[PDB]
């Protein structure tokens, strides 16, 4: 009965790291979208 | 015997996610910072 809680009140410890890993890898694919952009627009710029 | 084998596995899926936010909290600054120092280098770069 109280290794249960140990297990059920650590998933609620994997929750907020599962939570944090998103938003962290949401930026991760938008700011790189832009650093693509940025490669996007130097690609040119070198030509002229 | 069952439940302290699925504490001990889901605690060890623990250790992945910490270390992988500690692993995207270092990226999300190091490429910030090779995306804001190329925010002010290509003004630079506009005049050239």
């Amino acid at each position: 009965r109280e290794l249960e809680n140990e297990l059920d009140g650590e998933q609620r410890r994997h929750a907020d790291a599962q939570k944090n890993l998103r938003k962290s890898e949401r930026r991760i694919k938008e700011l790189s979208f832009q650093a693509d952009e940025d490669r996007k627009n130097h690609e040119r710029m070198q030509d002229l």
